[PDB]
């Protein structure tokens, strides 16, 4: 049919408004504070940065976590985790804005909004429920979009992880002097995954630009390959699938339970 993120965007646009009429920004707006972490360091360093994702469901997989709960993840992703990832998107990944302020009160590392942002109302709404920083792609917008996008961001003191899935993004993203570049792994198109991508797009991002390489993830072979290449790992999956999260962390992290 078509690109599984253009049907993505599509109900995005269709959500924002059945909720900006709802809650529109006026109702919160100058009542958000700057986010009291910062996102940009907590990735720096010459240490593998690991964000962890809570996430129930996906376009790829179906129903992930059986037995969501927010509360027990983020127990658990605390002892590990740089950042913690959070899927706000209710209708794709099952997830919801009221995770965020969940995990930020049990997760002291940054929090950040995994959501398909193309409203800077979305910016401010996520700000309200805690969310330290916020996902852009580069091939859901334009330039100008992004600029307009990132600057809202960079007002309400929020990190920004700018995705790029082919070379002309990556390009894009240099241009736009991105400060953390994610490079999915995963074709959102029609969802196939290619961990080359992370091994093709970050050589060239030079530094004062932290590379996080996410989706497809599964072993820690894979997380030791791949840190040759990049800063960070955002990893959902591989972990959601386990009922034992902490064993789970500890294979796939760790190298751990001796394999
Ligand atoms: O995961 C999917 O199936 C999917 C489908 C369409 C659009 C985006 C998608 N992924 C959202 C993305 O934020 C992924 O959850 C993370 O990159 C982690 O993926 P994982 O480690 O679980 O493979």
């Amino acid at each position: 049919m078509q690109c599984v993120l253009a049907k993505i965007v599509a109900d995005k646009a269709i959500w924002v408004e059945a909720r900006k009429q709802q809650q529109p920004l006026a109702s919160f707006q100058n009542e958000v504070q700057p986010s009291t972490r910062h996102f940009y360091d907590a990735l720096q360093g010459a240490r593998t940065a690991f964000i962890l994702e809570c996430k129930k469901a996906s376009p790829s997989k179906g129903v992930i976590r059986d037995d969501f709960d927010p509360a027990r993840i983020a127990a658990i992703y605390k002892h590990y985790a740089s950042a913690i990832s959070v899927l706000t998107d209710e209708k794709y990944f099952q997830g919801s804005f009221n995770f965020l302020p969940i995990v930020s009160q049990i997760a002291p590392q940054p929090i950040l909004c995994k959501d398909f942002i193309i409203d800077p109302y979305q910016i401010y709404l996520a700000r309200y429920y805690q969310a330290d920083a916020c996902l852009l792609m580069l091939s859901v917008l334009d330039d100008d979009q992004y600029r307009q996008l990132a600057a809202v961001a960079h007002s309400l003191e929020m990190g920004v992880l700018t995705e790029v899935s082919n070379e002309e993004e990556q390009e894009r993203a240099i241009a736009l002097g991105a400060k953390v570049v994610g490079i999915n792994n995963r074709d959102l198109c029609d969802l196939s995954i290619d961990l080359n991508r992370t091994r093709e797009l970050a050589p060239k991002l030079g530094h004062n630009v932290t590379v996080i390489s996410e989706s497809g993830i599964n072993t820690y072979a894979q997380v030791r390959e791949l840190s040759h290449f990049a800063n960070g790992f955002l990893i959902g999956s591989a972990l959601m699938a386990h009922d034992d999260l902490h064993a789970a962390v500890r294979r796939v992290l760790l190298g751990e339970n001796k394999v």
